[PDB]
């Protein structure tokens, strides 16, 4: 089983709170890196070309988009503008089949307060772990710690630079990177449950 990609629109409706917040975050423009002459002195140090435009070189996008590879993902021959730069599906897993129950869910506790067990989304595909996917792309290179290395890799390595050391406990934390985390009313409950899911909520911003 699993359910294909459709992109950040449904979710970004719903969620503007953290839509306008991963707005800014380097994911959102990801795919503006791949631009030519855009990050030249980085792509240097990684011996890339800095006039070179890798927008549709498939030894690149693939990390800086949703889904690449996968079903209803991003591809070079229908470069979605909801599934470029890397997006909500590409941390929370695709949403097809859980933003349904994400509806249906918040109507239920709108109208009498019943709250939907988690179990139920990650049924659906909805990821309240993260760590794979972060790794599928920050420690996707040769030899990495990570088991599931596979080319194309990343070219941005410790080896390149000591700045490029992954690893998912802090970076889940970088505020100057993550989206901003809102206040939830309680809509889902129980296990999986995110490690960090009572700290993020305990220090959010109020969902205004
Ligand atoms: C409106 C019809 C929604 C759409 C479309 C999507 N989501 Fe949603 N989501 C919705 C509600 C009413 C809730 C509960 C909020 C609350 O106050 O409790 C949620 C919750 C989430 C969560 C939090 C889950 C948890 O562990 O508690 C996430 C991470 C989330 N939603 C993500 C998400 C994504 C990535 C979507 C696009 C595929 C998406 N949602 C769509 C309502 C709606
Ligand atoms: C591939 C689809 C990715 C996934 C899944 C995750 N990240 Fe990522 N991240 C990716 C890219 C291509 C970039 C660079 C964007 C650009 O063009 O500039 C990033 C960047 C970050 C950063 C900021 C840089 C840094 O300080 O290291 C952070 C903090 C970061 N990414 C964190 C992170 C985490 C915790 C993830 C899982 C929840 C995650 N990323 C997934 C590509 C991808
Ligand atoms: C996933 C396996 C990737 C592939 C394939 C490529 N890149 Fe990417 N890139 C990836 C990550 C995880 C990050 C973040 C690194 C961090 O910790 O900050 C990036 C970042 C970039 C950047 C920005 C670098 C910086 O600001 O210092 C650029 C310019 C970039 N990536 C370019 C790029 C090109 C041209 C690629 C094909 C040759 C390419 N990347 C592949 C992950 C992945
Ligand atoms: C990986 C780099 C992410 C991207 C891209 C997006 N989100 Fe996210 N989100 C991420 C984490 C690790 C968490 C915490 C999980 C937990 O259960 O505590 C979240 C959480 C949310 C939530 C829950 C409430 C909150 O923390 O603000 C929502 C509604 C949510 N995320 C929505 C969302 C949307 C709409 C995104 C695309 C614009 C999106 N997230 C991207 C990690 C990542
Ligand atoms: O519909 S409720 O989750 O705001």
């Amino acid at each position: 089983a699993d359910a294909p990609f459709e992109g950040r629109k449904k979710c970004s409706s719903c969620h503007k709170a953290q839509a306008q917040s991963w707005k800014d975050t380097a994911h959102a423009k990801a795919m503006e890196s791949l631009k030519p002459n855009v990050k030249k002195e980085a792509k240097q140090k990684a011996k890339l070309d800095p006039a070179k435009d890798y927008t549709q070189d498939k030894d690149c996008v693939g990390c800086h988009v949703d889904g690449f590879g996968q079903k209803g993902g991003y591809t070079i021959e229908s470069p979605k503008p909801m599934l470029t730069g890397v997006g909500c599906e590409s941390c929370h897993g695709p949403g097809r089949n859980f933003r349904g129950d994400h509806r249906k869910s918040g109507q239920a506790f709108e109208k009498s307060g019943k709250k939907t067990p988690r179990k139920d989304l990650a049924k659906k595909g909805q990821d309240f772990h993260f760590e794979e996917r972060c790794s599928a792309c920050h420690l996707n290179y040769e030899g990495s710690p990570w088991k599931g290395a596979k080319a194309p890799y990343t070219p941005f390595t410790p080896e390149v630079d000591a700045k490029y050391t992954f690893k998912f406990d802090e970076m889940v934390k970088e505020v100057k990177a993550m989206h901003e985390h809102y206040k939830l009313e309680g809509v889902f409950e129980g296990e999986p449950k995110f490690k960090f899911h009572d700290e993020f909520q305990a220090s959010a911003k109020p969902a205004k």
